[PDB]
């Protein structure tokens, strides 16, 4: 390959086939990030202005992978990126990426890959992106994607900045949310990932493909979800979301192929911590296909249990990421008596609490966890699965730690 400087002076000679010759050598030692040198930023920032002015006037269809390949590449370096921050560059690449409002895969491809460097680190780009309305074509591509066909990373790319739009502007979020029917079209767009019914057999694993699919579509829907949905909730939305927490069931039951099925299990959760609490009774509602409890199938409890102990495990500091875990686990046994039971006898068997490597031990060391939030819902799930009796509560977890859902915070 060849240096940026290098690239910059075939441009000025303008010989057709030292530019492309040129382009393309860069591209193919650039294309790593070994290569990127702090010594050769200036000519990355004078390439990356020389290419802005011949993308913004246009791409001819013959090099223009060439060209947007280069564009890419400019585009992870932080000070060459504002120079492709318009209203100009913007609707380029989104008509190369065929999400421009007003088939070559692989420019699409790149095109879609520049949209997700630009708007990712530029508030300029994330105003722009907003502005030029790029969340409608996008999520229409996603609801078609069963109608027209598009390649795994055209799709993965295509969810990714989906996810990064609605979670850098919350306009988009809205939009989404409340206009483009957001929920069941990526509910819809998940189950086609998950390929299983929501009433169908639970599935047991998914590919690494539908897996990368998967868990940035379940990311763009806590991203629609976490801000905008009311508590209570009519009769329409209980539906869809309990139409979506039964394909999140699915996800519980299933391990991902590889080993990121602890990931794919963590954005599941993440979701389920967003539904309406009513709508987490699907979590029960498995008939037996085999872990019976009182007559009810407790795979799917069982199944967030493994879960929680897993991640207790292998968290130092960010005992956060098993807060939605027990949320869930606590609603559920808040709703339903034969789950309360079967997790006390699983957690809870009839001196100082806080002290072992049991799960008990460990939920009780949570309770007095630097971050409010997993102090506060260890302390709920516990206190539920003792029936909210507040003397047997102080009695399985100890009263310092029991103290921090009784007034008697502060004290301590």
């Amino acid at each position: 390959g060849m240096e940026p400087r290098a690239v910059a002076d075939a441009l000025e000679t303008g010989e057709e086939d030292a530019v492309t010759e040129a382009l393309r050598s860069f591209n193919r030692e650039h294309s790593q990030s070994f290569t990127f040198d702090d010594a050769q930023q200036e000519d990355r920032k004078r390439l990356a202005k020389l290419l802005v002015s011949v993308l913004e006037q246009g791409l001819s269809p013959k090099h223009r992978v060439t060209w947007l390949q280069t564009i890419r590449i400019l585009s992870r370096d932080r000070s060459c990126l504002d120079s492709f921050a318009s209203r100009q560059s913007l609707h380029a690449l989104a008509c190369y990426a065929d999400i421009a409002i007003s088939p070559d895969m692989d420019v699409l491809l790149e095109s879609l890959k520049c949209l997700c460097n630009l708007v990712l680190s530029s508030p300029t780009a994330q105003m722009l992106a907003a502005e030029a309305r790029l969340v409608v074509r996008l999520a229409e591509r996603v609801g078609l994607y069963r109608k027209r066909s598009y390649p795994h990373e055209v799709q993965f790319f295509d969810l990714r900045l989906l996810f990064l739009l609605t979670a850098l502007r919350t306009d988009v979020r809205q939009q989404l949310f409340q206009e483009l029917h957001g929920v069941r079209l990526l509910t819809d767009a998940l189950e086609l990932t998950l390929g299983v019914a929501p009433k169908e057999n639970p599935l047991v694993i998914l590919p690494a493909q539908e897996t990368e699919r998967a868990m940035e579509i379940l990311k763009v829907l806590f991203n629609i979800t976490f801000d905008s949905v009311k508590r209570e909730v009519d009769e329409e939305d209980a539906a869809l979301y309990r139409y979506l927490g039964t394909l999140l069931r699915h996800c519980v039951m299933a391990d991902a192929a590889g080993d990121r099925t602890e990931e794919f299990h963590g954005h599941t959760v993440n979701l389920l911590g967003n539904l309406p609490l009513k709508c987490l009774d699907v979590l029960l509602a498995l008939e037996l296909h085999s872990l019976e409890f009182m007559g009810v199938n407790m795979d799917v409890i069982n199944a967030l249990l493994a879960f929680l102990e897993k991640r207790l495990h292998q968290t130092h500091r960010l005992k956060e990421c098993v807060a939605p875990v027990l949320s869930v686990l606590t609603e559920c046994a808040r709703m339903h008596r034969p789950a309360r039971k079967f997790l006390k006898a699983q957690v809870l068997p009839p001196t100082r609490p806080e002290v072992g490597d049991l799960l008990r031990n460990k939920l009780v060391r949570l309770m007095t966890h630097l971050d409010t939030d997993v102090k506060r819902v260890a302390a709920e799930f516990l206190f539920v699965l003792c029936s909210e009796s507040v003397p047997r509560f102080i009695k399985y977890t100890g009263y310092g730690n029991a103290a921090g859902l009784l007034a008697a915070r502060g004290l301590m």
